[PDB]
């Protein structure tokens, strides 16, 4: 098998006027369908330099496997986290366990954002949950470094802070995007990846 | 493809006084073995994942691979580095570019000694070919992330900082481990490898 650039599971403009149909359909079309291809170009090599046993080509090719896997691993998961039906609160369970971990839903939102904001340069700000303890967990990883694959903490909410998801909108003002993004969360595939994490 | 231990080309015992036996048994039959043990375990990891297209798990691996690839890698130069019948300086075409490059084989000595010993915690000095500028370049590299999978440049002499490679007999005065080891540095080798970049 190979990695497949996944559709968007709505239109450009569906995400408007939180996040406009020109970045979307940049930061899908152009962005991560590089991601997707230097990640099967990176695979290979790495098969090859395997079945050689030549390591040091292995680790060479670390930092393309790691930013562009992560890429693919973080934006795939992106265009799931929002939707035009997204925006309000989780239910549920979520909704507790947000209330009981960081005292309350809007805490949570002030917390991720001061994340996410705090990242200098490119980064992803992540909502996780952590198996070991059984809770919630906000971390921020650098440049496409994935959660999972560099924390172990399991992916829930992802917030793309790398200047090409927001600066052709909202220029340097980043909490500007920050702001608009809460209304296009979409809490029911967030909710789907929490539930997943409890068995 | 199953990497294995490389026979020492000398006994554990032939780098005395400079560096004691028990530090040579311990680092080549105790840590390398441990780089190779866990450089295959992981390798077998990234097959499986390559053929299930997990991109998570070859990013959790990475930490693994290239600490226990580059153990691999380095210790097995490190040791062609050393012989009992090294020291001195070399002669021929590596000493010319030597005193062309850095002046004089001392001021060499300098500057090789001053990256080895100004590395904090654990990592190599190399003195390594840069191919693209036709030239020999001093680096550090932190752990045992190797030369030329980090940084293009092709190994020429490693020096091992990491205190298991010294502690034992010097304690913390890693500089005079630094001083000893020139005493059998394998120039035969050194020169080998040089000669073979300019094929
Ligand atoms: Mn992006
Ligand atoms: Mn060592």
């Amino acid at each position: 098998m190979k990695h497949s650039l996944p559709d968007l599971p709505y239109d450009y403009g569906a995400l408007e006027p939180h996040i406009n149909a020109q970045i979307m359909q940049l930061h899908h079309s152009k962005h991560h369908a590089a991601y997707v291809n230097n990640l099967n170009v990176t695979e290979e090599k790495y098969q090859e330099a395997l079945a050689k046993g030549d390591v040091t080509a292995q680790i060479a090719l670390q930092p393309a496997l790691k930013f562009n896997g992560g890429g693919h691993i973080n934006h795939s998961i992106f265009w799931t986290n929002l939707s035009p039906n997204g925006g309000g609160e989780p239910k549920g369970e979520l909704l507790e366990a947000i209330k009981r971990d960081f005292g309350s839903f809007d805490k949570f939102k002030e917390k991720l954002t001061a994340a996410s904001v705090g990242v200098q340069g490119s980064g992803w700000g992540w909502l996780g949950f952590n198996k070991e303890r059984g809770h919630l967990q906000i971390a921020a990883c650098p440049n496409q470094d994935p959660l999972q694959g560099t924390t172990g903490l399991i992916p829930l909410l992802g917030i793309d802070v790398f200047e090409h998801a927001y600066y052709l909108q909202y220029k340097n003002v980043r909490p500007d995007y920050l702001k608009a993004i809460w209304n296009v969360i979409n809490w029911e595939n967030v909710t789907e990846r929490y539930m997943a994490c409890k068995k």
